[PDB]
């Protein structure tokens, strides 16, 4: 039985200044072959709400566990720009050590809000140098998504957080995975709405991608069992959803819902992450708090695990929780480390929630990193 432990005092990769300056949130985590540790995460200028203004991704890279790090910035939009890139989704091919980031570039700014993901562009960046340089290539048009039913569907978005690859299973061997979140497109209203989450896929290490059948949707997060199976792990409110896909992706046909107990959450839920070490599988992400006129319901980091035993069934024992932090927790991200640690980066903050004001102050969240050690 693996027991972890915080290894170190936790290190502060980002923190927001004042709401209406820059804010920073999403954060995305991956663990480069050579070992270096890339966080990323969105740069929200002028304001904190979604989809309200320009905004950057960014990303900080660490090469000895996060003691120093180097900052660069991967879209660099124009001041002038009112179009938001949202949602950084990594996936590291343990092949070629390349790396992949993907993210949607919403024009929404002002539109209503079934209108506001209509014009979205899905955007891939790539590094091939252990992320020291990244190369931008737009897949909006490349990418097709199948009709189902007779409906017309686009990328809405994807994850937030990691895709996975398949290294476990042989059928579907090295099969780059990357979590999307599909839009169904009304053409004569000029609106979406949301189409259901499926797998993008490439068993080329990039070179060409197709995707698979969409069901059910939410913010999401994938990894491989054991066995092959792709596991997801779906946001809802209150309570979290599996989502298994044997065939690679193509197709995602099991899901349940998680006991509140087993995998607790908040009431208007929060993005979580999902990873596999040995045989076990890990969940983490906010416990959910009662919210106040204060602040949010989105408190106290925790993590989860559960043994797999048939196959990839497996069972979070709420006696194996794990706190990690007792005050505002929001969205996570997990890599593994190849010394045998795990690196989790989360939202935080220092009220029990996250604050609700207008213009928030300095340090109001923070992208925190916690390496664990068994």
């Amino acid at each position: 039985e693996p027991i972890w432990e915080i290894a170190s005092p936790t290190i502060t990769v980002f923190s927001s200044k004042a709401s209406n300056d820059i804010s920073y949130r999403v954060p995305a985590i991956a663990v480069t072959k050579k070992g270096s540790i890339l966080v990323f995460c969105e740069a929200r200028y002028g304001t904190w709400q979604d989809k309200a203004g320009r905004t950057d991704i960014l990303m900080k890279r660490s090469t000895d566990k996060g003691i120093t790090w180097t900052e660069k910035n991967l879209t660099n939009q124009a001041t002038s720009s009112k179009l938001s890139y949202m949602d950084p989704t990594v996936v590291v091919d343990q092949v070629t050590g390349k790396i992949f980031l993907f993210t949607s570039l919403w024009d929404a700014v002002g539109k209503e809000s079934a209108k506001q993901g209509y014009n979205n562009r899905a955007i891939m960046y790539t590094s091939e140098d252990d992320g020291l340089n990244w190369t931008r290539k737009d897949l909006t048009d490349e990418v097709e998504i199948g009709i189902f039913s007779g409906a017309t569907r686009m990328i809405g978005s994807f994850g937030p957080g990691s895709g996975v690859q398949m290294t476990s299973s042989e059928q579907y061997k090295n099969r780059l995975i990357v979590p999307i979140r599909t839009f169904k497109v009304n053409e004569a209203a000029g609106t979406v709405s949301n189409g259901g989450n499926t797998a993008m896929w490439s068993d080329d290490n990039g070179g060409t991608w197709e995707t698979g059948q969409p069901n059910k949707s939410g913010e999401w997060m994938v990894t491989e069992a054991p066995d092959g199976a792709l596991i997801g792990n779906i946001r809802y409110n209150g309570h979290r959803q599996n989502y298994v896909s044997t065939d690679g992706g193509a197709k995602w046909p099991s899901f349940s819902d998680y006991d509140p107990i087993a995998l607790p959450t908040p009431a208007k839920g929060c993005a979580g992450s999902v990873i596999v070490k040995d045989g076990w599988m890990y969940y983490c992400g906010a416990k959910g708090i009662i919210e106040t006129t204060a602040h949010d319901d989105r408190g106290i980091l925790y993590l989860a695990k559960a043994k797999f035993f048939g196959g990839h069934s497996h069972t979070f024992d709420p006696a194996d929780h794990m706190v990690l932090y007792d005050k505002a927790a929001g969205y996570t991200c997990m890599a593994l480390l190849p010394d045998g640690d795990m690196a989790i980066v989360a939202e935080l903050g220092n009220e029990p929630g996250f604050q609700k004001l207008s213009t928030r102050p300095a340090e109001w969240m923070r992208l925190e990193l916690f390496i664990l050690s068994t």
